[PDB]
DNA sequence: GCTGATGCGTC
DNA sequence: GTCGGACTG
DNA sequence: CAGTCCGACGACGCATCAGC
């Protein structure tokens, strides 16, 4: 009985402690009971082990369900570059729920907002019990339902799913659709749990499996290490082929050990991008790399563009998330041929797309960049031109460069490509360990419009193996190598109820500057981070008192999300941020830099209260108007 | 056929 | 993109 | 102490669908 299924048990025997029949279909209730047991717990290690247990039973018992089960725990419809979308929102989900509960949208709505978890507002001849595999496909059905009137159709399935739910199934199905599963394990851990499962109870065995715990006899530490070694195998592979549709069947078919031999990098499938650690300044950069020659480069403020040239001539570009941006970029593709040497048969390029002034001949702001149509490659309709900045070469003429040093890689890159100003050009690099030198670069970097500096090592810990270290590169961000970036004092003019972790307190706030010509507090931006847990809990108390049933006459939100609660304006906070932009939603300093747009803060973060300031001695609209003005 | 509201991806 | 908190190394 | 990993939260602008 799956209602008693307990993947968190001790001496879990895959065959025995399973709660379905061999070769039969994995029950969702099993998947939910697992989710339950994981959430019961804090130890990531315990959580992975539990997930592992369901997994080992899936492998041993019902291999074809492994994929669905994985996707379910990952809460994803499928491969990134397939771009499936639930297309339910909160509100659709909401009405679905109210319908199924025989409640009214409001009561339901209220309860969800307050409890901060749709899953709880979520809980005759009921259908047969929900199958793990069935649930996923129903999800995939919802997603597929597009175009006109499709919403009611989407609602139909959800409600069905709900009426079908047997125990806690409801809440978990609710959260999934809500896009807020809250499991505590995502890609790494699920990857982890998969590796373990497949390592402890291998696929391929006639039933029942004569090898049920490959770890037996290993001491604990021993079993740990061994497990982590196996882990890296799967983990590095997914990295080059981050696509379960691909991995799993191969895994199941050849086992973890030989997985790599049968799953490789190939242009046309996106691979996971190398990431970056934030650095507190040159000091620490030199320390981290204090025994490793490194390079410096401009951190261009564009979007990342993985360029794939297939030997057959076609070419696909992917986002930081393996999303298919081919189509975004008709202009890029036609320019591909003049980008490479004749001998170059195939390549995978690491690049930033940047908004470009073919006229003024200069990098335009990232906002400019975001103005291009996403879908159509009506290549003539391109109002905003783009320039690619190259900085890495993953793969070249049949061969993967993944296991090569940045040195080798970059060299190959320069040696085989051909730049054209404002079209395609190598990132400005600098090779030093000189403190002042670096600082100089950093300033020139912002002086040529760049977030600042990337710092990468050249031949020490310097390959493209993300499984060893994703954030393997460092960024020096003007912010604190400056000393202290844009920072304002703003007035808290309303809270928003928080969810999940933020559940049951305030999740966020609405902040206003002070316009004195209007003599009113203009909502500037929302604020949702920077505070500690404690800090928050303290905030929740005081502000609680200040909740008013209406706004003050001097408060001006417009386009802004009506606070959940309106606060009595008194709290001034001190906020940092990376930049400024003309908001089409924010009144603060409207008319001052734009005739229409106000301005907001970019990457806003709470820093501390200024318990001396009153809201009128907050930061000022022309003060903001000032800051924005200085930006360019 | 248009407007507003929100999805969903970019940072 | 930004951020803290629990848990491991 | 440091690094992992997960999930709270930001402003924006194109795309999409309901309701008119
Ligand atoms: O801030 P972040 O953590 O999102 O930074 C990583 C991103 O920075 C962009 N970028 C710009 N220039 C470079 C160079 N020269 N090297 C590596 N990344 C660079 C990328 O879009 C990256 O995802």
């Amino acid at each position: 009985d799956p209602s008693g299924y307990n993947p968190a048990k001790n001496n879990y025997h895959p065959v025995e402690d399973a709660c379905w029949k061999p070769g039969q279909k994995v029950p969702y209730l099993a998947v939910a009971r697992t989710f339950e047991k994981i959430e019961e717990v804090s130890a990531r290690l315990r959580m992975v082990e539990t997930l592992s247990n369901l997994l080992r039973s899936v492998v041993a018992l019902s291999p074809p369900d492994l994929l669905p089960v994985l996707y379910l725990s990952l809460n994803h419809l499928g491969p990134p570059q397939q771009g499936l979308e639930l297309g339910v929102g909160d509100g659709v989900l909401l009405k679905a729920v109210a319908q199924a509960t025989g409640r009214q949208l409001e009561s339901v709505r209220a309860e969800a907002a307050e409890k901060g978890d749709v899953g709880l507002v979520a809980e005759m001849l009921p259908p047969p019990p929900l199958t793990a595999s069935g649930v996923f496909s129903k999800f995939r059905d919802i997603a597929r339902l597009t175009g006109s009137a499709s919403t009611a159709k989407k609602i139909d399935i959800i409600k069905g799913l709900f009426v079908a739910c047997r125990h806690s199934e409801a809440r978990f199905i609710a959260r999934s659709l809500s896009g807020r599963l809250r499991l505590g394990l995502a890609e790494q851990s699920v990857l982890a749990a998969l590796s373990q499962a497949v390592s402890l109870t291998p696929p391929g065995q006639e039933f029942p499996p004569a090898m049920v715990d490959a770890g037996k006899g290993k001491t604990a530490e021993a079993r740990k290490t061994w497990l982590e070694e196996q882990g890296m195998i799967l983990k590095q592979t997914f990295c080059e082929v981050p696509d379960l549709d691909r991995i799993i069947p191969v895994l199941l078919e050849h086992g973890l050990e030989r997985l790599p031999e049968h799953c490789k990098l190939s242009p046309g499938i996106p691979l996971k991008p190398m990431l970056a650690h934030p650095t507190r300044g040159i000091s620490e950069v030199l320390k981290r790399f204090e025994e490793a020659a490194f390079t410096c480069e401009y951190k261009y403020d564009g979007q990342r563009a993985q360029i794939h040239a297939l030997e057959g001539g076609e070419v696909k570009i992917f986002s930081r998330n393996q999303e298919d941006n081919t189509g975004k970029y008709p202009d890029i593709i036609s320019r591909i041929p003049k980008i490479k040497l004749p001998s170059v048969t195939s390549f995978i390029l690491d690049t930033e797309a940047v908004a470009w002034d073919r006229e003024k001949k200069q990098i335009q702001p990232f906002q400019v960049l975001t103005t291009r149509k996403r879908k159509e490659v009506d290549a003539s309709e391109i109002q905003v031109q783009v320039c690619l900045y190259a900085f890495d070469l993953i793969y070249l003429n049949g061969e993967s460069l993944v296991r090569e040093p940045l040195s080798r890689r970059r060299q190959l890159l320069r040696e085989n490509f051909v730049e054209t100003e404002g079209e395609f050009v190598f990132a400005t690099s600098l090779d030093t360990k000189d403190i002042e030198q670096i600082a100089e670069f950093l300033e020139q970097s912002v002086k040529d419009s760049c977030e600042g500096l990337m710092v990468k090592t050249l031949d020490v810990d310097a390959t493209y193996e993300i499984a060893k270290r994703s954030h393997n590169w460092l960024k020096l961000k003007k912010d604190y190598l400056d000393g202290v970036g844009d920072t304002l004092d703003l007035v808290v003019i309303g809270a928003y109820l928080g969810r999940g972790k933020r559940a049951g307190r305030y999740g966020g706030f609405l902040l206003a500057s002070y316009d004195e010509d209007s003599e009113e507090l203009q909502a500037i931006c929302k604020l949702g981070t920077g505070f500690s847990d404690e800090e928050l809990e303290e905030h929740h108390q005081s502000l609680k008192a200040l909740v008013l049933p209406s706004p003050r006459p001097y408060v001006r939100i417009d386009g802004a999300v009506i606070p959940d609660h309106w606060l009595d304006p008194s709290a001034v906070w001190e906020v940092k941020c990376a930049d400024l932009s003309l908001s089409p939603i924010y009144p603060a300093a409207r008319g001052l830099v734009d005739s229409d747009k106000g301005i907001s803060l970019r990457f806003p973060r709470f820093i501390r209260v200024r318990e001396d300031k009153q809201p009128e001695q907050a930061t000022t609209s022309a003060q903001v108007a000032c800051l924005y003005r200085k930006q360019s």
